[PDB]
């Protein structure tokens, strides 16, 4: 019964993962990354949760992480220079799809009868065209890693219905 909703949500997540890779690939072709750009405003990458007791924490964390990515994607569209202007509408599509995914996750969380505010980031516009390019690498790369983790976690949830 709950497995159908979950399988839909795994599919959406895989598709969002592919969307995120494609976007990162396009950026990379335009401006290859010059290092591993830590954005302080981004969440720390979650440690890849075998048991049924660990999974609620994983969903809670996943949601918190994706909301942060959602704010950062918006920020990139708002504050991106002409250097990102050609990727902006794809980012817009990505943001719609992430919004959709998040709502699915929240539903899933209510169907499973789980429990569970104040946001500061990402905030200020990049110091230069290059700063924004650096942030885009970090945002899309972090989102990629988070979704790949998400896929695996939702698969383990499936085991425990």
């Amino acid at each position: 019964d709950p497995r159908a909703e979950l399988d839909s949500t795994v599919l959406l997540t895989r598709s969002l993962l592919a969307d995120t890779r494609q976007l990162a690939a396009q950026l990379r072709d335009k401006f290859p990354a010059d290092g591993d750009h830590n954005l302080d405003s981004l969440p720390t990458l979650a440690m890849s949760a075998l048991g049924a007791l660990q999974l609620p924490g994983v969903l809670t964390r996943l949601r918190a992480d994706l909301l942060s990515y959602l704010r950062h994607v918006q920020w990139l569209r708002r504050a991106g220079g002409s250097s990102l202007k050609t990727l902006e509408p794809e980012l817009g599509t990505l943001q719609a799809r992430l919004d959709r995914l998040l709502r699915r996750l929240q539903l899933l969380m209510s169907r499973l009868a789980l429990p569970q505010d104040p946001p500061a980031p990402p905030l200020a516009p990049p110091s230069s065209a290059w700063g924004g390019i650096r942030a885009a690498h970090a945002i899309l790369g972090g989102l990629h890693l988070t979704l790949d983790w998400a896929v695996r976690g939702l698969l383990l949830l499936k085991t425990r219905l």
